């Protein structure tokens, strides 16, 4: 067992963080060994007019296996260690990852209940070192191994999306009829049925033996623990103030000297003379206006067009449970929720957007300007900033921050020919290959009553297992320096937030969102 | 000792025609640079708020609100073509070179002299006192290219130069909600906010080492090497219609006169070809497929807002509604004998034909009736949102996986040479302001400041600044910018366009012997280049 | 102070201006010496060197740390008329 | 820990004032400098009178005019407000066998610096124990 | 202190260092009468 | 009080057994000054 984190120090101010994490893992046997093709539906709710966003229709292959996934930050770092990682370091790289499993237990139930030992049977394990199985990171459903060492945790039942065909013509409240809302089955050309038993060789384990991986080595490019504050308006050289103030106090502003139409400089658009901070040429554009709350239709139904950075809209909202950070003393089923208002100023503020006609007559008249107040398509709510897109060759972006504890660490690069520039979910994206997933299953304790002719599920003795798990994940990181006279922002325990980090009377615990990209950085 | 000058003035730019079609161009340059002492040594945080001109509705673009750290130091910035090459040089390089690289850059300050005023004014040398000089060789300070304000060194060798007082942006918050003439609402416009998350106060004294020069010693920035990509001195004419194989002609024109035309014989639906119209049979040059799109449309005169106020969205190319417009003073090319304050102005009408014409384009329904009914086509004259002057092309964007684009051209004399890469994780594909982008680091910005020549009147307790002896400095700057460039070629049968001194433009160059000189702008890309 | 030199400390550095005696003075005068009004200015430089041990996290809970916040923000940036201040800062933050 | 320390003084200028006022240079006269390298003078840091060199880099600074605190004899009987009379409150001079007079000119070497030369304090070194920038909350109630 | 303020008044502060309470402790007679009588305990209240 | 919070757990700080296997420490060494069984005979009355 280990859960210590060691900070080995290297030459020239790199630091190596050996993060160890271990758990006691519990696994009941499957409900059945049957692979199932399940089509999943909420037909009435999505058939009520105006409820298109809740459209849950899909097809999945339910599998007789469970997934051991360590792919979230809270598995590996605790709040104390994450503070030192955030507040002392500027850059971070993944180095290597390995798993191992030890002290397997295997038992059955009989009848008060008697909990037998079953050293004769076996636990089934499969490391997908070959990356066969489709990547199914548990972070997006908040189903990773739990974010505490002490209490036990359960590995989630595994499943993956099948193909489907669906159309859902949208309609508003009070539209006539029901718009075309149909599931058309599946196309034969797209079909992919996989089984673990013919994808990965399977190890059998018992009370008395162990399992260990090789070390996966990452190829990833750095994540940054610092944020960029400059937008377009703050790039380059400020205008020279001819008339500087003579007193303290914010009422005594400074006055740029010569009048608007007679200043010097460069402007990208040039049928009119005015050189102003809104119009002066800047090297490029930071961020971009994405079309907000655009939903697009695929063959497999509607989906939200994702956004690169938020201003709340576009900022990620995580919903998570007791095993992953909700106060464990709580009762009931409402998950805890936070929206991560990221530090980056790379966002965009639609209420300030405006368009005006080429002629640029200076105090603009209503017939020559378009504002967020103005309709499009007769819809009094929707305005042009929803349909606007200004992704262009000059737009520059910052990859997604780490979100602690629920955020995903690594994620796989899409197999497409033209690959996306950033991922929404994970800071690090692995190019050549990614960590082999690990799947676990319990061997059947068949009754004597089994035979192959029975068409029901195989009759089994009630069986369950538990096993101890040990991951080791290695990071490399660079320490920051005092580039500036002021102190930067830092994470701290204070009078308000102290009880988040220490137990309750019952000894339950919580883990709370820690803003990662916490130090400012010079963009230009 | 004091009596000995140390360095040599030199503007003599030279061309080394090295082997296999490359020329190394050593742009030596030198100037006399004049400094007054700072207005006050203290760093000042100032914030500007032109509430007067932007409380009036419809004046959204006039906004000038910002905060900046007015700094005692001054900046000696050579990053403009005019500082290095004269019009004869530029004539040569634009007419004779195809492609151009940026190799290395050097600076040294020499022959520094420092003077003080004594009683009418009478001037003497202060042989003991000092000039402070500082190179940000690691780019710890924010990059502030002076060309964007036309604040580089002067573009004439003989006339002295004055370096720009330095300042840099310091974070602020502001929302300015737009409104038109006749909006009642009197929109929200609030000048205030600095977040603790984002404060960055940089000071030269702490961030870099500093040398205290005296009249008798030198400072030299060692040879900094650029890494940049090439710049093309040639322009592409093929917009998307002119790409690939043209259609075959069955009836060539028999007469010599241009009033007659050739004809494709095959009817428009009988033609062979490949198209991107899955439900329609006609092949026409406006409809035939092409390998990919050249140029991209963008929402023209779009202003967008983020935390630090509204800003103009840049556009990569122009057809004037997108081509850059420059404005500059006496020291940078205006006729130096002119009275008056109005800067000379030009708009660089680039020859790069990969622009767009937003009165020329339309959208039509998937059913694709050929003689479109009014309900099935969106002409560029139609309203959108009920507004009469705004049409669909103001909202439109065609940028895609398919859109190819050219780099921004050089522009002489007022344009930048180098710019620094953004420190984003995802880099932009081009910079609108300079042709070359430093990938790793740019040359260190060089800063200067007259050393405080204190009177006997200073104490810890005085609220006022130190009582300074009025002091000024003049020093000779020297730079060496080394380019590398390939010579042009002569594939076509017929001669390309070239710069020349036509009789009308002649007296924009030769000195108006009343005393003045000017530097008229020159097109930088002349020759055509085949795109595909 | 937090440190005390046991054997000896760095030397005390003293400065003085040599008298610009006027021609009218000679040592037989009973009065104080008559001097030309004189002053000197000079540049100083020094280099302290410290050795320090980076901390490591042993509690589960995060420790208190020094940080800019909305309240103290303007203490660490100059004012319009060039003022500066240096507010005090605490110096044994981490719990031992 | 403390490890090393050094100083240098450099780029000296001496000047004179001519009476309006006019400012002139001096080159024959010298800036006198002396370093008490063996702690011979009474050890008297400037933080006691709160006059160390100023903390902002971008500002001139003044050095404290130096003095050292002598031997003397004095008595003062305490009293509180509302008591009658006046206490014995007398100064008696000095114990001449404990009196000591110190002067720079016979204690320390002097360098007569001029507009053109440096003085560099040698690299000193320290024997100081670890300072430890942490704190303990545990009272006697919290032990064991 | 703010370099631009006028005035002769210095700025002052006290270092509340991270780390006795005379109001909270007492001395009592050796015999230890647990509900202690007045004469058998000396308190911070006492002149 | 927020400065003072020191929450600890064995699992996160410190680096299993069954029937038929064993554990042992390393051998420790002290450096303490010696204890002595002598009796000091001087008292409040008896000195010198």
């Amino acid at each position: 067992f280990n859960n210590q984190t060691e900070f080995k120090f290297l030459e020239n101010g790199w630091v190596e963080i050996t993060a160890n994490s271990s758990r006691l893992v519990h696994l009941n046997m499957p409900e059945s060994e049957n692979y199932r093709r399940v089509v999943v539906n909420n037909m009435d709710k999505t058939a009520v007019n105006g409820n298109m966003a809740l459209d849950d229709i899909h097809a999945q292959i339910v599998t007789p296996w469970s997934l051991v996934d360590a792919n979230a930050w809270g598995v590996w770092f605790n709040p104390g260690d994450w503070q030192l990682i955030v507040n002392t370091m500027s850059e971070l790289h993944l180095v290597s990852f390995e798993q191992e499993i030890f002290n397997v237990v295997l038992k059955t139930v009989s009848e008060t209940k008697v909990y037998n030992n079953d050293l004769t049977a076996s636990l089934m394990v499969a490391l997908d070192s070959n990356n066969t199985m489709p990547f199914t990171p548990a972070a997006m459903r908040s189903e990773t191994l739990g974010f505490y060492p002490w209490k036990p945790t359960i590995p989630t039942p595994w499943r993956y999306y099948f193909q489907w065909d669906r159309t859902l013509i949208p309609s508003h409240t009070g539209t006539s009829g029901t718009p075309t809302n149909i599931y058309h089955g599946t196309d034969p050309d797209d079909v992919q049925f996989y089984t673990i038993e013919n994808s990965v060789p399977v190890h059998l384990l018992r009370t008395g033996d162990e399992f260990a991986t090789g070390t996966f080595f990452f190829d990833c490019k750095p994540c940054r623990l610092t944020h960029t504050w400059q937008t377009n308006r703050a790039l380059g050289l400020p205008p020279f103030l001819n008339s500087l103030p003579q007193s303290e106090g914010a009422t005594n502003f400074g006055d740029i000297g010569v009048q608007q139409d007679k200043r010097r400089g460069v402007t990208q658009m040039g049928n009119t003379n005015y050189i102003t901070e809104a119009t002066i040429m800047r090297p490029a554009e930071v961020g971009y206006s994405a079309p907000y709350y655009s939903f697009e239709a695929s063959t497999q139904g509607p989906f939200k067009t994702p956004i690169a950075a938020g201003r709340a809209d576009g900022n990620p909202r995580y919903a998570f449970g007791r095993q992953h950070g909700q106060k464990t003393t709580t009762t009931g089923e409402t998950p805890e929720r936070f929206t991560y208002i990221a530090h980056q100023d790379t966002g965009r503020y639609p209420e300030g957007d405006w368009i005006q006609n080429i002629n640029f007559n200076l105090p603009v008249t209503n017939d020559n300007v378009l504002l967020p107040t103005d309709p499009i398509g007769g819809k009094t709510g929707i305005n042009y900033t929803n349909i606007f897109n200004t992704y262009g060759p000059l737009t520059a972006l910052n990859n997604v921050p780490p979100v602690y504890p629920n955020g995903q660490i690594w994620d796989k690069e899409f197999d497409t020919d033209l690959k996306p520039r950033l991922h929404v979910n994970a800071p690090f994206v692995c190019q050549n290959n990614c960590p082999g997933q690990l799947f676990v299953k319990v061997a059947p304790n068949l009754t004597n009553e089994y035979d192959p002719d029975a068409s029901a599920n195989m009759s089994r003795i009630v069986t369950y297992s538990d096993f101890w798990w040990k991951g080791k994940l290695v990071f490399k990181a660079k320490l920051r320096a005092s580039h500036t006279w002021n102190p930067i922002q830092q994470m701290s325990i204070n009078v308000d937030n102290q009880f988040n980090y220490v137990p309750s009377n019952i000894g339950g615990m919580k883990i709370v969102y820690e803003k990662s990209q916490l130090a400012p950085r010079k963009l230009y």
